């Protein structure tokens, strides 16, 4: 019933300098939701299945708020647990929970920041009130943060949406999986080892094996017995997409957004009377907000515009010149080399590792933590480097080596520009 979780998402200026237009940010949080609501659908938490989650309202700031000097978030140098403190400042009783979206390079390896939800005796996580805390300032605890950049690189969707889920995680009451027999990356059998560690990981995620994509039998009850007291007070029941949540859907033409938000004069705010409420104002044919082959003006963008760029798999984006959104771009050939030669491309979407460009796995080389050293699949003896005289005659003894911001050392780690292999654990008192 009482099964779906709307949400609240900001993005601050240095997201929306990442993707450049406000048209690119809004994919990104769309595909983020759709992402962690296939996830928790998914999943079966003691009974409770179909799980799910919705937008209820969005926030894109652009680089013209960062000169405001009433918006905190302007300073480019703001510390991750200050940041969620800023999300947290806000009054989010309208919402089961509330993210912002950023661009910048925590410290420590750090991608995101949430509140640990629980069935009773502590505060935070999903679906808290404001009220009054003992800093003295009424925060909301429903509230979470995430990064895309890590070590001065850009982390890719993939992993960027199993980040998304794993703070979601905490929210929904979950810790970080402990032992063996939620951790199965760390144990000494290969068929285990091969399915990686699961959304709850304490450390490095790759997001390219099998368990990565999904929670682990620890955070299930962790997950339920959160769901099961607390769920109730804010959840709604499945229903139609609402209108005015920036974000076009089943069942509306347009959607700018509500009287104080839509800057649109093609689209029907969410403040207008049933009937024309987020739908095409006439004389225009389309409304930013379905695409971004559509201009300010309201006009199809012709048949030569460039709607998306040349990325490391996927080609260029042209319009159609008769719908405002853009065709899905083709892929290029699989196993092109991406990353800066350090990844394949598997399915149009640069993952996995160069080794698999020749038949061969990654693996952790024998500091060199941060070089690619590959595997014969199944077969842990044959680990030599990119630059040895095994694979000389695929890698030519070149050494290729890790980006910053990787995973290393069986995902116990990123590495850094000076190609060290940081670890990422950090431990602090309780009161
Ligand atoms: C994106 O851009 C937009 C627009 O540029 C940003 O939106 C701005 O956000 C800020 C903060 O989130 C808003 O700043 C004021 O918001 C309220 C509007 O009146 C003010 O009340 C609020 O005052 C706060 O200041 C102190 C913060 O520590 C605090 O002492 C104040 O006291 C109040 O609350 C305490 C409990 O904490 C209570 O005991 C007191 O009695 C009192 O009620 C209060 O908390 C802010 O000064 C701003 O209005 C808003 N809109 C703008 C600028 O147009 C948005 O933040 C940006 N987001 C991102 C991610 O970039
Ligand atoms: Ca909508
Ligand atoms: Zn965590």
């Amino acid at each position: 019933e009482k099964n779906t979780c709307q949400l609240y998402i900001q993005t601050d200026h240095l997201f929306f300098k990442y993707y450049g237009t406000r048209e690119a940010v809004i994919a990104q949080i769309s595909s983020h939701v759709k992402a962690i609501d296939t996830i928790y659908q998914t999943t079966d938490f003691s009974g409770i299945r179909q799980i799910s989650f919705m937008v209820k309202r969005i926030r894109i700031n652009t680089t013209a708020d960062e000169k405001d000097p009433t918006n905190p978030f302007r300073f480019p140098n703001i510390g991750v647990e200050k940041f969620l403190e800023l999300n947290s400042e806000q009054n989010h009783d309208d919402y089961c929970l509330a993210y912002v979206f950023t661009d910048r390079d925590f410290d420590d390896g750090v991608l995101g920041l949430a509140w640990v939800g629980a069935p009773s005796g502590s505060s935070g996580g999903i679906c808290e009130k404001s009220k009054l805390y003992s800093d003295g300032k009424k925060k909301s605890l429903n509230t979470g943060i995430i990064t895309v950049q890590n070590y001065g690189s850009h982390v890719p969707p993939k992993v960027s949406h199993i980040t998304f889920a794993h703070e979601v995680g905490h929210n929904f009451g979950s810790p970080h999986d402990s032992g063996t027999e939620c951790t199965p990356g760390e144990s000494k059998n290969l068929g285990q080892k091969e399915n990686g560690n699961y959304i709850m990981y304490a450390r490095a995620t790759s997001g390219d094996k099998l368990n990565n994509n999904k929670f682990s039998l620890c955070s299930i009850r962790q997950i339920s017995q959160v769901l099961e007291k607390k769920r109730n007070n804010c959840f709604v029941e499945s229903g139609q997409p609402i209108c005015g949540n920036g974000m076009v859907e089943q069942g509306e033409e347009c959607d700018c957004g509500y009287s104080d938000q839509c800057k649109d004069e093609c689209c029907f705010d969410a403040n207008q009377p049933e009937g024309r409420k987020c739908k095409l104002k006439p004389g225009k044919q389309c409304s930013p907000s379905q695409g971004p082959c559509c201009t300010a003006q309201c006009a199809f963008k012709s048949k030569s515009e460039k709607c998306r760029d040349d990325s490391d798999c996927a080609r260029e984006g042209i319009c159609n010149g008769f719908t405002a959104l853009c065709p899905a771009s083709d892929p290029k050939p699989q196993f092109t080399d991406c990353n800066r030669h350090t990844q394949v491309c598997i399915n149009g979407q640069c993952a996995g590792s160069i080794c698999e460009k020749y038949g061969l796995e990654e693996c952790t080389c024998a500091k060199e933590l941060c070089h690619v050293c590959c595997m014969k699949k199944m077969d842990p003896s044959t680990c030599a480097s990119t630059g040895s005289v095994q694979w000389s005659r695929h890698f030519s003894g070149r050494t290729i080596t890790l980006q910053p911001g990787s995973p290393c050392n069986d995902f116990r780690g990123y590495c850094d520009v000076f190609m060290r292999c940081r670890l990422v654990d950090a431990d602090g008192p309780l009161g």
